[PDB]
């Protein structure tokens, strides 16, 4: 399937799978982290690019001890519903164990970095 490919692509980066039921536990052991929420790559082939970007965007803020989490299709909807994220691909941002916001949509790389600063600062 297409998503299975993406999922393996992310697993290879070492990112950890997470379910809504365990998110809080993961969060407590990752004060500075990011949760990637995805949709079916078939419906929107843009969900495939999101991952690669986020990877880069992260090392743009070394000040944090970033940890990446990924949710499958079902869990992404679960977690999303809990945070009001109804625009996938989405990325939940957490700093110091605190939810700062969500990066949704697709913007130029320069438009992304500044959007993050508005979340972690």
């Amino acid at each position: 399937t297409p998503f299975d490919a993406l999922w393996q692509r992310m697993l290879a980066r070492g990112w950890t799978p997470v379910s809504e039921s365990r998110l809080d536990d993961w969060l407590t052991q990752a004060p500075d982290g990011v949760v990637l929420l995805s949709s079916d790559p078939k419906r929107t082939p843009e969900v495939s690019d999101n991952p690669v970007m986020i990877g880069e965007l992260l090392h743009e803020f070394p000040d944090y001890t970033w940890q990446v989490a990924i949710a499958d299709l079902e869990q992404s909807e679960a977690i999303g519903d809990r945070f009001g994220a109804f625009r996938f691909p989405a990325t939940l941002v957490f700093t110091g164990g605190n939810y700062r916001g969500v990066l949704n949509g697709i913007h130029p790389w320069a438009e992304l970095i500044n959007l993050m600063r508005g979340l972690v600062e």
